[PDB]
């Protein structure tokens, strides 16, 4: 199948389980990254990998391996909301209820009213996982640094005073908060 199931922070043997169900119980395809065709990310432990950032970021639920045992139990796919990790990530019911609303094609609009962003080329994550998340909960990334209001993560270049300067934490932790973090703890 071209819908896609993704495993996080899942130690070997319940990754075997998870590669076994699914071959049994059809539907998906097991993927190494959350992608364009991720509906599905189990986490094995409640840790803010970027696959659980980007499973967020894209709306998919974000479950844990009780619902592959409970699957595999009465024998078809059930129902994720049971399973899904409220508690650990507060913004996952969030955005998938969103896009499971979404008329059309699901676009996060957290950043929707923040101006463009410069992304360092050294942050962490990666500079390119770093901008996919920007965009796809709705942000502007810009190419340059030039007339950018916001530059993200590390930067030892020329500053100005009508620029912010933030670290890539502010990023993750307002997509993991779903609500725009304020600036003032994420200065430099």
């Amino acid at each position: 199948p071209t819908r896609t199931l993704v495993m996080t922070s899942m130690p070997s043997e319940k990754q075997n389980v998870v590669i076994q169900v699914v071959d049994k119980l059809k539907g998906f395809s097991i993927a190494p990254d959350v992608c364009e065709t991720t509906t599905h990310v189990l986490s094995g432990k409640p840790l803010r990998t970027l696959n659980v950032l980007l499973g967020i970021a894209r709306g998919c639920w974000v479950l844990s391996y009780d619902w592959v045992l409970w699957s595999l139990e009465l024998g078809h796919w059930i129902s994720e909301e049971p399973f899904e990790l409220s508690h650990h990530f507060p913004a996952a019911p969030l955005c998938r209820s969103e896009c499971h609303l979404s008329a059309g094609p699901y676009r996060g609009t957290l950043f929707a009213d923040q101006p463009a962003m410069f992304v360092s080329p050294a942050s962490s994550p990666p500079v390119a996982k770093l901008c996919e998340l920007v965009h796809l909960c709705g942000g502007r990334v810009s190419q340059v640094p030039r007339q950018a209001s916001i530059v993200i993560g590390p930067y030892s270049g020329k500053k100005k005073a009508t620029v912010k300067y933030l670290s890539e934490k502010w990023v993750l932790d307002s997509i993991t908060q779903h609500k725009v973090c304020a600036p003032e703890n994420y200065l430099l």
